[PDB]
C-alpha cells in the first residue's frame, strides 16, 4: 500500500500548516483511481446497452473527429510518459513502481475511451451521462494535482521539468476535452433538441437558448414553437392508458355487478380505477421525479453545515488559510448541484401534469363518441365541456402535488432532526407554534376557495346581465334608460366587490402568516432555549445555523395545506371523471350495418323505446323500402315520425326487433347543427373538394344567391361568432352536406321548416325530385305539407307509434279509404403611460405610505438581525457582560420587540395594499362602464358585442383579482432583495462593486425571459380555446357525426388540437427551467462571492457577522427568480389596464343636458318641421339625407316608404339626435332640437323597434324601469294591450319574472308589451318600424286599431317596408336616393296621371 509509490501514503501533518498540500502518493493514488474507477466500473454496461440495441445510424461529423484526436493526443501522451519513465531508469537508482504502472493504466482506459465515444454515435445522444460525468471527475480530481506540481514547481524546485509539463498538457487536453462534451452535437433536424442534447446541456436547459433568441428578434409564430417528441403526443400516451386502464375498469365493472345483485337480492359506478391506471400507466415518470426530489431534499441540508462550518472558521483566530476558501467552494458546488436536481425534478412532475391532463382530455372525448344514449341525457353540453375543461385541470394539479405532499414531509422531519441536534430539546417551542400554525392555513385555504366559488357565480351572473345589456344598446338609447341599467350592473358590482374585499383580506392574512412564521418561531425557540436553563449558552453556530434550518422548513411548512385542500378536491373531481368514462357505450346489436343484403332496410319486427321506464314509443313495425325509392312517412303531431327517424339512426333503445340496413347512410334533422368556420368546409364536411360535385350541388339549392348576398363569400365564416345565419339558410347548408356525402341512403327529417313555397319546392325538384341530383339513392322524407304528396312513390303513414299501411299516391286516390281518411285530415290548414394610469386609479398617497411601510418593515428587519448578531457575540467576552438576568432579560425583550415591530409594519403594509387595490378596481370600472354608456351607437356597430362582452369579463377580473396580487409579490420580492442586498454590503463594502456586473447580467437574462415568455403565454391562450369549443361542436352534433360514420376523423382532429396545445404549453415549462437556472447561478453567484470576501476578511469581522451575512445570502436564490417572473406576469396582466383605458377614452355623443331646459311639455302637440338637411350615417363617409325639406302637421298619420335604400330607416335614427345633423336642424313648434339637450329628449318620445329584444327580470322594470308610472296605469296600458289575460294566467301582478326564449313572454307576448310600452309613453309624435312579414296578422290588426282609436290625435310615421298596410295613411312621404320629389295624401299620389309611384300592387 505504501511500498508501491516510495513515498508517504497519508501524513495530516502537511494539512496542519498554512501552506498545507496533500502527499504525492496519495494524490496520485485515489484521485487518479476515482475517475478511472467511475469509468472501468461502468464502460461494460454502456457498451453492452449500446451495441446491443442500435439502427443503422452512423455519421462522422467536427465533433467525433475531434474528440477521437484529442483523445488519442491523450493516448500519444501517456505513451511518451511511460518511455520517459522506462528511460529514467538509469537516472536514478529505483524509481517508484507508481510512476511506470500509471502509464499502462491511462493506455489501457484511453483505449476505453476511444471505444466509449466510438459506440455513442449508434445511439442519439451523442453526449450522455456517462461520458460527461467521467470528464467532470477527471479534471475534479485533477486539480489538485495541478495545484501541487505548479507549486512545487513555483519555488524554484528544478526537478522532474518533462514530467511536469507533460502532467500540464494532459490536463489541458482534459479540459478542452470537457468543454467539447459540453457542447450539444450536431442536430439532425428529425427531432426535438430535448432529446439530441448534451448531458451538460440538458441538465442546464441550455438548449432552450435558441427559441429564447428567436422570440426575442421577432415574436414566436406557432410554427417556431418545437413540437413534442412521439412519447406524449397524445395518441401514444392514450393508447398506454387504455391498455394498462382495461384491466383495471375490467375488475371494477364486475365489482360493481357484484354489488348491484347483492343489493338487488343509479348513484353507483364502477370507481376506484383511475387512479390505480393513472398510476400504473406513468409509475416510471414518478419514480424518476421521487428519487431526483429525494436526492435533493437530502443535499438542501448541507448549507446549514457548510455555514456553521464557515462561522466556527472565522470565529477561531489561528484557523488555516487554505480552509475557508474551501468551504465557499463547497457551497458554491452544492448549490449548483440541489438547483440542477431541483429544475429537473420540476421539469419531470410538469410534464407528468401535462401529460396526464392530455390522456384525461383525450379519453373524455374517445368516451363521448360512443356514450351510451341514457348516459349521454344525465349529462349536458355545458356541464361536459365544463367536466373536460376544470376537472382535467385538477387532476393536473393533483398530479404536480403528490409528489410535494411526501418531500414536504421528509423536508420538515429532517429539518426538525437538525434543529433538535442545534439547540437540544428546546426546539419543542418551535414545534409547538409552527404546528398550530397548520390547521389555520388550512382554514384560511378553505375559506379562500368557498369565497373564490361565491366569486365566480357573481362574475357569472354580471357577465349574463352585461351581456343582455350589450345585445340590446339599441333600444336601450332610443328609450333613455342608460342611468337605471348601470345602476343595476352598479349594485351588483357592489356586492361583488364586498366579497372580493373579502377574499383578499382572506388572502392577506395566509400571506401574513407565511412571512411571519419563521419571526414568530426565531424568537419563541431562542427566549425559550436560553431561559430554560443558565448553563446553555447562545453562540453565532447555534443562532445561525437555526436561523438557516427555520428559513428551509418555512415552505414545506407552509405548503402542507394548500397541497392538502387540493388533494381533497381533486378527489371529488376524480370520482366525477371515472363515473363518465365507466358509464356503458351504446348497444348496436339491433342496427346491424350488414355489407350486402337486400333493399338496404329492412324492419323486422322492430320496438324501439325511447326510455324503459314508459311505453315503448314504437312497436310492432314491419317496413321495407326498394333502393333508390323515395319514401316520405307523414302523420300526426308526435305520432312518432321524429321516433321512427331516431330509431332508424339507432339513437334509441329497443327491446325486440333488429333492424337490418346496408350501405353508407346520410342524415339531415330539423335542427341544423353548423360547425365553427366556413361554408366551404361545412359542406365537404370532411370529403375531398371536388368543384363539379359542388358547383352541382350549389345548383341543386338555393345557396348561390344566398352565397353572393353573404359578406365574406363563399369562405365567409359561421360558428361561435358567425354572422348569424338563418335558420332556412342553415337547413339548406345541412341538406347540401347530406347531398355531396353522396350515401346510398338519405334521411331527410323536415328540413324545410324555415323554407318558402317555390323556393322549397324547387329544393325538392331539383335534389329528391324524381329529376333530381339523388335519383339513384333512396330517401326516407319527413314532411308537414301537402305539395310533395302526389311526387311519393311509397307514402306511409304513422300513427300512435304504429305505422298503418303502405303505398303510393295511387293508392292513395284508389282505396278511398284508410289512405284518403288520412289525406284529408292532413291539408286542412408594456409602456410606462399605462402602469402610470393604473397606479392613478390607484391613489398617489397609498403607494407611497404602501412603499414606505414595508422600507420599514425591511429596516426593521436588518435591525432585528444586527441585534441577533449582537447578541450572540455576547457570549464570546463573558467579561460581566452575560451572567446577568437583566443583560439576557434586555437581549430577549428587544429581539421580541423588534420581531413585533416587523410584523405590525408588514400587516399595515399589507392591510393598505388590499384597500387601495380595491378603490383602484372600483374606481376603473365605475369609469368604464359610465363611458361605455352614452357613447355613439356608431362606436357600437363597429365594435362587435363580443369584444366589449370580454373587455368587461376578463380585463376587470384580471384588474380586480390578478394585478394586486402580482403587484404585492413584486414589492415583497424586491424589498426582500434589497434588504438582502444591503445587509451583505453592511459587512463588506466592496460587494457593491459586485453588484455593478451582476445586475447587469440579471438584467439581461429577465429582459430575454419576458420577451419569450409573453409570446409563449398568448399562444397558450390561443390555442387551449378551440379544443373546449371543438368538443362542444361535437357533442351538440353527435346523432350527425354518428349517422355520416365520420368519427375516425373527429378523433384525429381532437387529437391534432390536442398536441399544438401541448407543445406551446411544454415550451413554456421549459422556459420556466431555464430562467429558473440561470438566476439561481445569479444568487448561488451572490452567496459564493459573499462567502470568499467573508474569508478573505476573516482577520477583521468576528463570526457573528458571517452568520448574520451568510444565513440571508443563502435565502436570495429563489428570491431573485421569482422576481423575475412576478415581473413578467405584471407585464402580461398589465394589458386589461390598457385596455378598459382605451375604452374609457372612446368618444362621447352630445351631453345628457345641455344647461338650458324644455318647457313642461316639449313636444307642444303640434308639427314638426324638416329644414335643409345633411346627414350621413357615419361621420365623412357617404350623405344618406341631402336636400329635403319638409313640414308635417299635428295628428297627421304621415306614413313614407321612399325605397329600398337606408334612406327610409334613416328618419328615425335622426329624430332622436343620434346621428348629429350637419346641416340645418328641426324644428318642432319654435323649438330647435339642436340647441336642446339629449336624453330628457329620447325619454318623452315614443318608437317601436322593428326587431324587439327583452330585458332579463321581471315585467314591471322591463317595462318602466325609472318606476315613474303608477300601477294602475300599467295595468290600464296592457288593458288596451289585452295583455291581463296573460299574466292573471301567469302569476299575478306586475312583478311577474321574465325572461329569453320562447318559455315565456312569446312573439306575440312581446309585440303585444312594445305596443303597450309605446302607448303608454304618451308623446305627441308616433315613430315605428317593421321589417318582418312573420308577425300575425291579428297582432298588426290590433295595433292598428289602437293606434287609430288612441294615437290619431298623436303625429305618427309609420316606417314600413310592406306596401299593403299605407294606403290608410292621411300622407304619404317619398324619398328618393335621399330626396323627397313629392308632399301629399295617397289620393294626391294616385292623381299624378295615374300610379306615377308604388306601380306594384301585388
Ligand atoms: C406561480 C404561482 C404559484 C404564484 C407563486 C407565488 C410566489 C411567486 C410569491 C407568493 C409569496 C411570495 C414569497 C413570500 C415571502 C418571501 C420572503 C422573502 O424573504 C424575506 O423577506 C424575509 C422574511 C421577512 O421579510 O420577514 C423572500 C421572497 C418570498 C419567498 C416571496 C417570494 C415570491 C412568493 C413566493
Ligand atoms: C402548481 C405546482 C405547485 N408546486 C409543486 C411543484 C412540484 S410549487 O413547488 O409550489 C412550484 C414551483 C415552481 C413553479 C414554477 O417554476 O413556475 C411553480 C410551482
Ligand atoms: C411557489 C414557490 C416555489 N418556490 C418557493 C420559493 C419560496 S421554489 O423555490 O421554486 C421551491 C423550493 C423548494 C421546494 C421543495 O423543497 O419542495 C419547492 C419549491
Amino acid at each position: 500500500m505504501d511500498k508501491f509509490c516510495n513515498s508517504t501514503f497519508w501524513d495530516l501533518s502537511l494539512l496542519e500548516s498554512p501552506e498545507a498540500d496533500l502527499p504525492l502518493c496519495f494524490e496520485q493514488t485515489v484521485l487518479v483511481w476515482i475517475p478511472l474507477g467511475f469509468l472501468w466500473l461502468l464502460a461494460p454496461w454502456q457498451l453492452y446497452s449500446v451495441y446491443r440495441s442500435r439502427t443503422k445510424r452512423s455519421s462522422i461529423t467536427k465533433f467525433y473527429l475531434a474528440k477521437q484526436v484529442f483523445v488519442v493526443f491523450l493516448l500519444i501522451l501517456a505513451a511518451i510518459d511511460l518511455s520517459l519513465a522506462l528511460t529514467e531508469d538509469t537516472g536514478q537508482a529505483t524509481v517508484p513502481p507508481v510512476r511506470y504502472t500509471n502509464p499502462i493504466l491511462y493506455l489501457c482506459t484511453w483505449l476505453l475511451v476511444l471505444a466509449v465515444q466510438h459506440s455513442r454515435q449508434w445511439c442519439v445522444r451523442k453526449n450522455s451521462w456517462f461520458l460527461s460525468l467521467f470528464w467532470i471527475l477527471s479534471v475534479l480530481c485533477g486539480v489538485f494535482q495541478f495545484q501541487t506540481l505548479i507549486r512545487a514547481l513555483l519555488k524554484d524546485s528544478k526537478s522532474n521539468m518533462a514530467y511536469s509539463y507533460l502532467f500540464f498538457v494532459s490536463y489541458g487536453f482534459q479540459i478542452v476535452l470537457l468543454i467539447l462534451t459540453a457542447f450539444s452535437g450536431p442536430s439532425d433536424s428529425t427531432q426535438t433538441p430535448s432529446v439530441t442534447a448534451s448531458f451538460l446541456s440538458s441538465i442546464t436547459f441550455s438548449w432552450y437558448d435558441r427559441t429564447v433568441l428567436k422570440g426575442y428578434k421577432h415574436p414566436l409564430t406557432l410554427e417556431d414553437v418545437w413540437d413534442i417528441d412521439e412519447g406524449f403526443k397524445t395518441r401514444s400516451v392514450t393508447s398506454k392508458f387504455e391498455a394498462a386502464m382495461t384491466k383495471d375498469l375490467q375488475k371494477a365493472r364486475q365489482a360493481f355487478q357484484r354489488r348491484l345483485q347483492k343489493s338487488q337480492r343509479t348513484k353507483d359506478y364502477p370507481k376506484s380505477w383511475l387512479i390505480k391506471s393513472l398510476f400504473k400507466t406513468f409509475h416510471v415518470v414518478i419514480l424518476k421525479s421521487f428519487i431526483l426530489k429525494l436526492i435533493h431534499d437530502l443535499l438542501v441540508f448541507l448549507n446549514p453545515q457548510l455555514l456553521k462550518l464557515l462561522i466556527g472558521f472565522v470565529k477561531s483566530s489561528n484557523s488555516y488559510v487554505w480552509f475557508g476558501y474551501i468551504c465557499a467552494i463547497l457551497m458554491f458546488a452544492v448549490t449548483l448541484i440541489q438547483s440542477f436536481c431541483l429544475q429537473s425534478y420540476f421539469q419531470h412532475c410538469f410534464v407528468l401534469g401535462m401529460c396526464v391532463r392530455t390522456t384525461v382530455m383525450s379519453s373524455i372525448y374517445k368516451k363521448a363518441l360512443t356514450l351510451s344514449n341514457l348516459a349521454r341525457k344525465q349529462y349536458t353540453i355545458g356541464e361536459t365541456v365544463n367536466l373536460m375543461s376544470v376537472d382535467s385541470q385538477k387532476l393536473m394539479d393533483a398530479t404536480n402535488y403528490m409528489q410535494l405532499v411526501w418531500s414536504s414531509v421528509i423536508q420538515i422531519t429532517l429539518s426538525i432532526f437538525f434543529l433538535w441536534r442545534e439547540l437540544g430539546p428546546s426546539i419543542l417551542a418551535g414545534v409547538g407554534v409552527m404546528v398550530l400554525l397548520i390547521p389555520v392555513n388550512g382554514v384560511l385555504a378553505t375559506k379562500i376557495r368557498n369565497i373564490q366559488v361565491q366569486n365566480m357565480k357573481n362574475k357569472d351572473k354580471r357577465l349574463k346581465i352585461m351581456n343582455e345589456i350589450l345585445s340590446g344598446i339599441k333600444i336601450l338609447k332610443y328609450f333613455a334608460w342608460e342611468p337605471s341599467f348601470q345602476e343595476q350592473v352598479q349594485g351588483i358590482r357592489k356586492k361583488e366587490l364586498k366579497n372580493l374585499l373579502r377574499f383578499g383580506q382572506l388572502q392577506s392574512l395566509l400571506i401574513f402568516i407565511l412571512q411571519i412564521t419563521p419571526i414568530l418561531v426565531s424568537v419563541v425557540t431562542f427566549s425559550v432555549y436560553v431561559l430554560v436553563d443558565s448553563a446553555n449558552v447562545l453562540n453565532a453556530e447555534k443562532a445561525f445555523t437555526s436561523i438557516t434550518l427555520f428559513n428551509i422548513l418555512r415552505f414545506p411548512l407552509s405548503m402542507l395545506p394548500m397541497v392538502t385542500s387540493s388533494i381533497l378536491q381533486a378527489s371529488v373531481s376524480v370520482d366525477r371523471l371515472e363515473r363518465y368514462l365507466g358509464g356503458d357505450d351504446l348497444d348496436t346489436s339491433a342496427i346491424r350495418r350488414v355489407s350486402n343484403f337486400d333493399k338496404a332496410v329492412k324492419f323486422s319486427e322492430a320496438s324501439f323505446t325511447w326510455d324503459p321506464d314508459l311505453e315503448a314509443t314504437i312497436q310492432d313495425v314491419n317496413l321495407d323500402i326498394k333502393p333508390g325509392q323515395l319514401v316520405a312517412v307523414v302523420g300526426t303531431v308526435g305520432s312518432g315520425k321524429s321516433s321512427l327517424v331516431s330509431a332508424m339512426l339507432g339513437e334509441m333503445e329497443n327491446v325486440h326487433g333488429h333492424i337490418t340496413i346496408q350501405g353508407s347512410t346520410a342524415y339531415v334533422p330539423q335542427q341544423s347543427w353548423i360547425q365553427n368556420g366556413t361554408i366551404k368546409d361545412n359542406i365537404l364536411f370532411g370529403s375531398e373538394y371536388n368543384e363539379k360535385k359542388y358547383q352541382q350541388v350549389l345548383k341543386a339549392c338555393a345557396l348561390l344567391p344566398d352565397l353572393e348576398i353573404l359578406p365574406g363569400g363563399d369562405m365567409a365564416e359561421i360558428g361561435e361568432k358567425g354572422i348569424n345565419l338563418s335558420g332556412g339558410q342553415k337547413q339548406r347548408v345541412s341538406l347540401a352536406r347530406a347531398a355531396y356525402q353522396d350515401a346510398d341512403i338519405y334521411i331527410l327529417d323536415d328540413p324545410l321548416s324555415a323554407v318558402d313555397a317555390h323556393v322549397g319546392k324547387h329544393i325538392f325538384n331539383k335534389v329528391v325530385g324524381p329529376n333530381g341530383l339523388l335519383a339513384g339513392k333512396t330517401r326516407i322524407f319527413v314532411t308537414h305539407g301537402i305539395h310533395f304528396l302526389p311526387q311519393v312513390d311509397e307514402i306511409v303513414v304513422l300513427g300512435k307509434g304504429t305505422i298503418l299501411e303502405k303505398g303510393s299516391y295511387r293508392d292513395l286516390l284508389d282505396k278511398k279509404g284508410v289512405f284518403a281518411r288520412n289525406w284529408k285530415t292532413f291539408m286542412k290548414h408594456v409602456k410606462f403611460s399605462i402602469y402610470l394610469k393604473y397606479l392613478q386609479a390607484v391613489g398617489w398617497w397609498s403607494i407611497l405610505f404602501i412603499i414606505l411601510f414595508y422600507g420599514l418593515n425591511n429596516v426593521a428587519f436588518i435591525g432585528s438581525n444586527l441585534w441577533l448578531s449582537a447578541w450572540t457575540s455576547d457570549s464570546d467576552n463573558l467579561n460581566g457582560t452575560n451572567n446577568s438576568s437583566s443583560h439576557r432579560d434586555m437581549r430577549i425583550g428587544v429581539f421580541g420587540a423588534l420581531g413585533l415591530a416587523q410584523g405590525i409594519c408588514l400587516l399595515i403594509s399589507t392591510l393598505w395594499s388590499i384597500y387601495a387595490c380595491r378603490n383602484a378596481s372600483k374606481a376603473l370600472h365605475g369609469q368604464l362602464l359610465t363611458n361605455i354608456l352614452r357613447a355613439p351607437m356608431r362606436f357600437f356597430d363597429t365594435t362587435p358585442t363580443g369584444r366589449i362582452v370580454n373587455r368587461f369579463s376578463g380585463d376587470i377580473s384580471t384588474v380586480d383579482d390578478l394585478l394586486p396580487q402580482t403587484l404585492r409579490s413584486w414589492m415583497m420580492c424586491f424589498f426582500g432583495i434589497a434588504g438582502t442586498l444591503v445587509m451583505i454590503c453592511m459587512a463588506t463594502p466592496v460587494f457593491a462593486i459586485i453588484i455593478i456586473p451582476l445586475s447587469i447580467l440579471y438584467i439581461s437574462v429577465q429582459v430575454f425571459y419576458v420577451a419569450t415568455s409573453r409570446q409563449l403565454r398568448r399562444l397558450d391562450s390561443v390555442t387551449k380555446s378551440p379544443i373546449y369549443s371543438h368538443f362542444s361542436e361535437t357533442v351538440t352534433g353527435l346523432p350527425i357525426i354518428r349517422a355520416f360514420e365520420h368519427q375516425q376523423r373527429f378523433l384525429a382532429w381532437n387529437e391534432k388540437q390536442i398536441d399544438i396545445n401541448q407543445k406551446c404549453v411544454f415550451s413554456w415549462i421549459t422556459s420556466n427551467r431555464w430562467l429558473a437556472i440561470r438566476l439561481e447561478l445569479v444568487g448561488n453567484l451572490v452567496v459564493f462571492c459573499s462567502a470568499l470576501l467573508l474569508v478573505i476578511y476573516r482577520k477583521t469581522l468576528t463570526g457573528d457577522v458571517v452568520g448574520f451575512v451568510l444565513s440571508n445570502a443563502l435565502n436570495i436564490t429563489q428570491t431573485l427568480n421569482w422576481l423575475v417572473r412576478m415581473t413578467s406576469e405584471a407585464e402580461t396582466n398589465i394589458v386589461a389596464v390598457e385596455r378598459i383605458s382605451e375604452y374609457i377614452n372612446v368618444e362621447n355623443e352630445a351631453p345628457w343636458v345641455t344647461d338650458k331646459r324644455p318647457p313642461a311639455d316639449w313636444p307642444r302637440h303640434g308639427e314638426i318641421q324638416f329644414n335643409n338637411y345633411q346627414v350621413r350615417y357615419r361621420p365623412e363617409l357617404d350623405l344618406v339625407l341631402k336636400g329635403i325639406t319638409c313640414n308635417i302637421k299635428s295628428g297627421e298619420k304621415v306614413g313614407v316608404v321612399g325605397r329600398t335604400g337606408a334612406g327610409k330607416s334613416s328618419l328615425t335614427n335622426c329624430l332622436f339626435r343620434i346621428l348629429e345633423s350637419a346641416g340645418g336642424q328641426i324644428i318642432i313648434d319654435g323649438i330647435d332640437v339642436a340647441s336642446i339637450g339629449l336624453h330628457d329628449l329620447r325619454e318623452r318620445l315614443t318608437i317601436i323597434p322593428q326587431d324587439p329584444i327583452l330585458f332579463s327580470g321581471s315585467l314591471r322594470m322591463n317595462l318602466d324601469p325609472f318606476n315613474k308610472y303608477s300601477d294602475e296605469e300599467v295595468w290600464r296600458a296592457l288593458e288596451l294591450a289585452h295583455l291581463r289575460s296573460f299574466v292573471s294566467g301567469l302569476q299575478l301582478g306586475l312583478l311577474s319574472e321574465v325572461t329569453e326564449g320562447g318559455d315565456n313572454l312569446s312573439i306575440g307576448q312581446r309585440q303585444l308589451l312594445c305596443l303597450g310600452r309605446a302607448v303608454l309613453r304618451k308623446s305627441k309624435i308616433l315613430v315605428l318600424d317593421e321589417a318582418t312579414a312573420a308577425v300575425d296578422l291579428e297582432t298588426d290588426s290590433l295595433i292598428q286599431t289602437t293606434i287609430r282609436k288612441e294615437f290619431s290625435q298623436c303625429t305618427v310615421i309609420t316606417i314600413a317596408h310592406r306596401l299593403h298596410t299605407i294606403m290608410d295613411s292621411d300622407k304619404i312621404m317619398v324619398l328618393d336616393n335621399g330626396k323627397i320629389v313629392e308632399y301629399g295624401s295617397p289620393e294626391e299620389l294616385l292623381s299624378n296621371r295615374g300610379s306615377f309611384y308604388l306601380m306594384a300592387k301585388e
